[PDB]
């Protein structure tokens, strides 16, 4: 069997992102996978990294260091329950799909907060214990992104540069760092500009890709893959 | 005269980031600049992009589109006061310094939320009306970042790649997109590993640089600057 967590970041159920998340649930459910969705806006997910994330006696209450305190809280089981609830979903998953609209060449802040707070030291990585030695080794991750900009804008000679350039902090700096193997991104370009048929086509391309997702190999998550030369 | 806004994202006043923000206030105040600080954690700044960002009635209450709603709310003066308070600070500033610890090769979510919610359509850019036609042309921006990783890790052949690789979404996709001219980043590597004297040196280098900040030329914010030789 296979277990999938979809971390979804869109405010509107009727959105293009909503449709891509729903087709993923529908297709992976049809295959017999175990599927969980973390709908961050509906959960009112807390994005801020604060001292409210630790319940116990702080390691250094005089000078608050978020990374030190969360690492110690993870080991002591004194983290806030909203974080540990997400960590259980990630621990059980074989594949984590992130479904989101691109905001400033990155994830919306609510989803950035999920990465900041859930992927803590001791859970997702250790120093040492990162990149190929990351604690989430054996798991797959996939970014399914939608954009305002067209595919042409997202080219080497386009005004936004190649789309792989903006993937570096997410695929490499975050997911590969935690040990994930990264599947090729799904980028659904400019659905707002797209015709009704073109939008339908992008939703079906995603559903069709998911039919054979378990046969895919991960990308080589390197600087050469992202930037060339 | 010169006006500066510092957007600061650290939970702890006694932190290394706190010291870099304080020396920036001290030095720019000494020069006679007008200085404002947005201390996002102390403000409990809201990072989530939600329908609470629009006061009164929505353009389309049946299907919520954040970008459409905020663009229309900006034009109709119906944005939440926390957003318009930041927009006034940015509008008045000649230079915007962002002071933050690197979180997942990017800004902490609270600061990502400031970028998502404050730099709205009609205020910072329009569609079309971006990059050289962005609405913050004439302003300068500067990223002052601290890291966990050493300078050696942030090299082309280092495990994290060149530090310029992670700057692309922030400097190009966000700041340049809105029309800012981007000053060279200030990167304070691994202060937690550094000695007491080493950290004092990093703080002093930032204060010293600020003495001549108004004489600096911006970087060429291009793909070649970020990814080339
Ligand atoms: C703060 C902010 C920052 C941004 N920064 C960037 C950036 O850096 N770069 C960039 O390129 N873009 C950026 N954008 C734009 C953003 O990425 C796009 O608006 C977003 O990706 C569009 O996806 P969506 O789901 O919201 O589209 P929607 O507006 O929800 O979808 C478009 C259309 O598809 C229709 N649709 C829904 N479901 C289906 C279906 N099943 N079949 C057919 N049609 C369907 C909808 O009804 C609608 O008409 C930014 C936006 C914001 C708000
Ligand atoms: C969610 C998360 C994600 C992260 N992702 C990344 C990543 O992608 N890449 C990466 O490289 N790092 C990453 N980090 C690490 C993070 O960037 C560093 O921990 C941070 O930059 C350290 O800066 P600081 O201000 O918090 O240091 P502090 O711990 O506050 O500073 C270290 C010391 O400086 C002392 N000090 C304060 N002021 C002075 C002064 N004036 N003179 C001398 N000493 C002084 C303090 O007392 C303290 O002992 C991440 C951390 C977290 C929590
Ligand atoms: C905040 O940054 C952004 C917001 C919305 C955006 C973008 C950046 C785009 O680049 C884009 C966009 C939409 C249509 C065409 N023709 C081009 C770009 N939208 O919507
Ligand atoms: C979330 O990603 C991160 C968090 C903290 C980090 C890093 C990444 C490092 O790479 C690092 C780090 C710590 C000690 C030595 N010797 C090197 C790097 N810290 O602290
Ligand atoms: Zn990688
Ligand atoms: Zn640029």
């Amino acid at each position: 069997g296979k277990k999938v967590l979809i971390v979804y970041a869109h405010q509107e159920p009727k959105s293009f992102n909503g449709s891509l998340k729903n087709v993923a649930v529908d297709e992976l459910s049809r295959q017999g996978c175990t599927v969980t969705v973390s709908d961050l806006y509906a959960m009112n997910f807390e994005p801020r990294a604060t001292d409210k994330d630790i319940t116990g006696t702080l390691s250094n209450p005089e000078v608050f260091n978020y990374g030190v305190e969360t690492h110690e809280a993870y080991k002591q089981r004194s983290l806030a329950s909203d974080i540990t609830d997400e960590q259980k979903k990630v621990r059980e998953a074989d594949l984590v799909i992130f479904q989101f609209p691109l905001y400033w060449f990155s994830v919306p802040a609510i989803l950035k907060g999920w990465m900041d707070r859930v992927l803590c030291q001791g859970f997702a990585f250790d120093i040492p214990g990162f990149y190929d030695s990351g604690l989430l080794q054996g798991k797959l991750a996939l970014l399914s992104v939608t954009t305002g900009g067209t595919a042409e804008m997202y080219t080497k000679t386009g005004v936004n540069g190649d789309s792989r350039y903006f993937l570096w902090p997410l695929q490499h700096g975050t997911l590969h760092f935690c040990g994930f193997k990264v599947l090729a991104p799904q980028i659904s370009f400019a659905p707002e500009i797209a015709s009704e048929e073109e939008r339908k086509g992008m939703v079906a391309a995603w559903s069709q890709r998911l039919q054979t997702i378990w046969k895919e190999e991960p990308i080589p998550c390197t600087a050469h893959w992202h930037f060339g030369q």
